[PDB]
This record gives structure tokens, sequence and C-alpha cells, in this order.
């Protein structure tokens, strides 16, 4: 198999179901004891989000392209950067590091597609649902557009990310407000929603949802699995 | 901080639980969404758990020297093996890599003369069990001396390990057996019992050990975030 590199800790919270998915779906399709090689760089995330809300969003690109560089010479194969977030600064690591770079979007974009589905609501953190990075990349490569809630449902549902689901808080009154967010996108149109932040998916259920879930964290973990036993790949 | 290097995956179920502890000690230190500089390598356990059973511990030292020195090279500082077993090979990681070896058994000795005990009761692989290597560095190091199960015990707590608790089941029946053991080894002076594979205290909450529970994967991992600290 081929040895994975994650780029992780962005939440260290999110990063714990990849480790998990990508365990187990080695384990699944090799046998017995086997389990996944993996390589993880997990940042220390406070440098990561601090640099959001000053947007020093090419500090970032320095710091997650010099760790796969890093992780490229303990021996990665592959990289997966593990947040929809900093796929904004997605070329800074795929310029500098020759590994293939095994982007979220396009994995859940595969999802999606599969689905048939063109019109979806996309929950993440601010920059994911309000800027062109990921949603820009839906519509050029799958024609999938994203509808995303109205000012006040994103600023809860961000404040929610970094304030309660990247500190281990999951609590009730936030899992219902994210229902009802998903509940009203569906009366939209919306024919599947995207959990385009990994911690969402510690938080709703899928019972929890009247949407079809595509949850990224998911999706890109069993990319990864595919590109580790060149499956897919 | 100090970036930790771990060698883990073996299993993958008890590298999580020091993923865990130790991004949680950062943050209780740090505060706010400070989290843990970490570099994992995680195995395939298959290769390394072959090896234990056909005595071929020379290529697991050098597997998990070769292991550390790759991440050596991506900036850890320090190297965490979060596998009370594969401590056998130690001497082949630390004569190879120069970076700072954080003993798990030396972290478990010094928790365990904390609590004044001396006497404790062991679990763990049957190699662990049986063998010199982490006994005798609780012996040399701290006079701590380790019971262990029965000949017939030590085989049920191993297949346990290898068929059960590595592979993500946690049945009650285990639990009860385990428990049993705990006690039995009770009526025979132990102090307290350790928890001397990292996927033990997955299966048997501390409300059911009758003696005081050293979890080695915990206290391993708060070790290493003294170490990441400066701390202790
Ligand atoms: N977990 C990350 C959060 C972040 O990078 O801010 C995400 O999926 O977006
Ligand atoms: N988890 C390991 C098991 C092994 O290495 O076989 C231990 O603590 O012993």
């Amino acid at each position: 198999m081929k040895t994975i590199g994650l780029l992780g800790g962005m939440s260290w919270e999110s990063t714990i179901p990849y480790y998990r998915l990508i365990n187990e779906g080695i384990k699944q399709r090799l046998g017995g004891l086997h389990s996944a090689q993996v390589l993880l760089h997990s940042v220390d995330f406070h440098e990561i989000e601090e640099c959001q809300r000053r947007g020093e969003w090419d500090k970032t690109g320095d710091i997650l392209a010099e760790a796969a560089l890093g992780l490229q010479r303990a021996g990665a194969e592959g990289i997966v950067l593990c947040t929809n977030t900093m796929h904004k600064v997605a070329d800074a690591i795929e310029s500098r590091c020759t590994l293939p770079f095994l982007h979220i979007a396009d994995a859940t974009g595969r999802a999606i597609t599969g689905a048939g589905m063109t019109r979806v609501a996309l929950l993440g953190t601010r920059y994911t649902m309000e800027q062109d990075f990921y949603r820009g990349r839906l519509t050029e490569q799958f024609s999938i557009n994203c509808l995303i809630p109205e000012a006040d449902e994103r600023a809860k549902i961000n404040q929610i990310i970094f304030e309660e689901l990247c500190l281990g808080q999951f609590t009730e009154a936030s899992r219902a407000y994210y229902a009802q967010v998903i509940a009203r996108l569906a009366e939209q149109g919306a024919q599947g929603v995207i959990f385009g932040c990994t911690e969402i998916g510690l938080l709703v259920p899928e019972e929890r949802s009247v949407l079809p879930v595509f949850d990224t964290a998911a999706i890109h973990a069993e990319d990864a699995v595919a590109f580790m036993l060149s499956l897919e790949h």
C-alpha cells in the first residue's frame, strides 16, 4: 500500500475520524490485523485559525506546504489536507510538494455527481460558504451549485464551529439549529447537504438531517483509502 | 512547544487515545484553540504482530528505528512508542535516533512510585507479562515488583488483545474475565494493576477494577505533554 500523509489538527477533533476511517478501510480490504500506513503532521490550530481571522492566508500556505514537504521526507506518497477551509491555500501545497494532492472538493464532487445531484446546500466555515475557492471548484469541475445559509445563519454556524465543535462541545441546541438550517435550505430545492466543515459530522447525525448528507471528512477518507490501494485511483 | 513524534498503529485503536489525550493536555495548559504539535508514523500492525509471533524482533527494531528517523527528518523533537510490547526493541530506536526517547515504563514507574506502591499486578501481551524487558526495568529502576496471571489466564488475556481489542471489539464476556483476573491478583496482595497493553483501558473501565489502575497509554500521553511543554 501507499503511505498517506495527513495534514491535520484543524481541528484535531476532526483528524480522529480521518485516522479511524482510513484504518477501518484498510482493515476491510486487506483483512486480519492489517492497518493503514499513515504519516500525520498535526499543527497547533491556534496559529492556523488566528491567521484565518487576520486574512494571513499566505502564512498558512507556508505552514502547510512545509508540513507536506516534511511528510514527503518521511515517506509520504500522497497528501490529504484534513480541512475544507484550508483548501483555500491548496495551490501553495500543490506547487511546492510533488506528491499527489487528493483535493477534498474533488472527492466530494465525485460523490455528489454519483448521486445525480446538481443543487446542494453547503454548510461550513464562513470562508468556505461565502468565498469562491470551494464553490467555484464544484461549479467549474462538476457543474454543481451550492446554496448557502442567510447571513445571520452563517454567523451562527461559524460561531458554533469555532467556539464549540473545535473545543469538543456538541450541544443539542446547536444540533437543532443546524438541523433547522438544513430543513430551510431543503425548502429551497437543495437536493442534499454538504457537511463542508469536517467537524460538522461530529455534531449532526445523519438522522437529524432532512437532506441526504455528504460528509466531506468521510468521503475524503475513502478517497485516501482508494489512493493507498490503487483502486478507483 | 516541542513537536512530539509518535510511533503508533500498534494497534491504531490505542493510538487514538494518545492523540486525544496529548491534544487535550495542550488545550488545558495553553488554552483557547491551541492544539498539540504532533508527528505520527502509524505502521501496518500486521507486519509488527506477525514478527512478534515469529520472534523476528530485530526486524521490528529496524522498522521502528527507521520510522523514528523519518519523524526526526520531519521535525519531531522526541519519540513516544505507543505500545508496551514494542519497548522490547526500544534500544534499536535509541541507538539509531538521537531524539529523547520517552520510555513508557519509566512514565509508569514514576506514577506507581508516586502512589507509594512496590507490588502491583501486570496485565499485557504474553511477551510483556512473561519476559524480562518490561518487568526487569521496573525492578531495576524503581524496585517495583509485578505479579502476573497464571498460564491459562495469560493465554486468554493475550488472545483477547489480538483477536478482540486490536479489532475494535469490546465484549462484556472479556471485560468480566479481565475484572476477575484483577480480583484474583488482588487476593495475592497486588496494590494496583498496570494496564500494560495500551488497548486494555479501551475494554476495562476503572470502576471495573477492584485495584487502582495505572493506564499506561494515559500515563505515557501525560508524560508526552510534560515533555512538549518542558514541565515535569
Ligand atoms: N475543519 C476545518 C476547519 C478550518 O480549517 O477552519 C474545515 O473543514 O473547514
Ligand atoms: N498495544 C501494544 C500491543 C502490541 O504491541 O502488540 C502494547 O501496549 O503492548
